[PDB]
């Protein structure tokens, strides 16, 4: 309830989308968790 990134649609602009993919490898970062 990373709610979740939030991405445009597309393609906002040129690197829009390099930091919206940051905003979820963030995300996941938090979820996987390893734990182990």
């Amino acid at each position: 309830a990373p709610l979740e990134p939030e991405y445009p649609g597309d393609n906002a602009t040129p690197e829009q989308m390099a930091q919206y993919a940051a905003e979820l490898r963030r995300y996941i970062n938090m979820l996987t968790r390893p734990r182990y």
